[PDB]
């Protein structure tokens, strides 16, 4: 079995994993579910072979035994000009964002606000911020904290998905798939520039891709960064670009994982998939560009110059940071879900 059958979540991700499938010869096959925490199942079952993972999805893979395979790799400021796939990963910012216009708004009075997350168990838009919240106010019950949410994944009867968009014509609201018109990264970020929420959990690299023309999508092609300020721990604000001075936290990049079994075939089909369509790669545009999605995030975050590899055979652990995986850990002391319950024995 030399195909790699990858996993889409999402019907949107799984039309773009269908075309490579069909630009790589079979080299990759697709494999979908509605979730990501679906699609790390068939990962396990064998079902699929492998899928790209925020920083959180991974910790939940990591608990059930898959691996890290090669991280996602973008831009440098700093060394660079040493090989995409041999130059050190920075880590990206996860940060708080508003609308400069309104104030009174900031990190000591987002209680009782209303929040866009990127979707839950998520990094940036979830671990990190309420990881604080529950270290800070020093409860669980940051289910309660925010007057409402968009927190795909969340549980859809409950308030943290009262305000979750659905789809075009509102189907599935909450359901942490691009299908949600307040998904993921840009989800989120949207969720806040059509105030829905107040606040909105992102990536620094988030608000530039889709402020000024960058974007030139319907909801973004008239955003400006100017409209918008990022809450620090301070208790401050400051504009986007002091993100460096203004950011929650550092956090690990996507990853592609899998099972170990399937480790090095994975690597391996996957740098020379990139090599033919990755940023740089034979067959892009003229053929196909895996790392493009016109800003949907799509199997890849569309910053991507490369997959890179990662120093020896590491783990969840050595991959995500000691430093997060106990931030993670304590956040998880308050609050079970089926995946961590039902794989906790792997790892006792
Ligand atoms: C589908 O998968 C295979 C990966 O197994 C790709 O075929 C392999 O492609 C390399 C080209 O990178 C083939 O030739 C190479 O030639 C150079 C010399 O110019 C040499 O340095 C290498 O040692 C190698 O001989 C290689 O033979 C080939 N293997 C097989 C079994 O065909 C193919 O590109 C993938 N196709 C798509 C659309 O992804
Ligand atoms: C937050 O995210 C934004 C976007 O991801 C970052 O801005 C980007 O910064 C890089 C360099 O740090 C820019 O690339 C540069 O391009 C010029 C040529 O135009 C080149 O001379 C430099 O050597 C470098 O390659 C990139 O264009 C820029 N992108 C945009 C849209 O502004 C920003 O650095 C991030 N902030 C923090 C604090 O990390
Ligand atoms: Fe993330």
């Amino acid at each position: 079995y030399t195909r790699v059958v990858w996993c889409a979540v999402g019907p949107e991700e799984q039309k773009k994993c269908q075309q490579w499938s069909q630009q790589s010869g079979q080299n990759v096959t697709c494999a979908t579910a509605s979730t990501t925490d679906d699609c790390i199942v068939l990962v396990l079952k064998g079902e699929a072979d492998a899928l790209n993972l925020d920083g959180g999805y991974i910790y939940t893979a990591g608990k059930c035994g898959l691996v890290p395979v090669l991280a996602e790799n973008r831009k440098s400021s700093k060394h660079s000009s040493l090989d995409c796939v041999l130059r050190p990963t920075e880590g990206y910012l996860a940060v708080a964002v508003v609308k400069k216009a309104n104030e009174g708004l900031t990190w000591n009075s987002l209680k009782d606000k209303k929040s866009c997350h990127t979707a839950v168990d998520r990094t940036a838009g979830w671990n990190i911020p309420m990881g604080l919240i529950v270290n800070q106010t020093g409860s669980c019950a940051f289910d309660e904290f925010f007057s409402q949410s968009c927190a795909p994944g969340a549980d859809p009867k409950s308030r943290l998905c009262a305000l979750c968009a659905g789809d075009d014509q509102g189907l599935d609201k909450c359901v942490p798939n691009s299908k949600e018109k307040y998904y993921g990264y840009t989800g989120a970020f949207r969720c806040l520039a059509e105030d829905v929420g107040d606040v909105a959990f992102v990536k620094n690299d988030t608000v530039w891709e889709n402020t000024n023309g960058e974007s030139t999508a319907d909801w973004a092609k008239n955003l400006k960064r100017e409209d918008f300020r990022l809450l620090c721990l301070d208790g401050t604000r400051k504009p986007v670009t002091e993100a460096q001075s203004c950011h929650l936290a550092v956090a690990p990049n996507h990853a592609v994982v899998s099972r170990s079994d399937r480790a090095a075939h994975v690597e391996q089909v996957l740098l020379h998939q990139q090599a033919l369509f990755g940023k740089n790669g034979k067959n892009c545009p003229d053929k196909f560009c895996l790392f493009k999605s016109e800003t949907k995030n799509l199997l890849f975050n569309d910053n991507t110059e490369c997959l890179a590899k990662l120093g020896g055979r590491p783990t969840y652990e050595e991959y995500l940071g000691t430093e997060y995986v106990t931030a993670i850990a304590n956040l998880k002391k308050c609050s079970t879900s089926p995946l961590l319950e039902a794989c906790a024995f792997l790892t006792r």
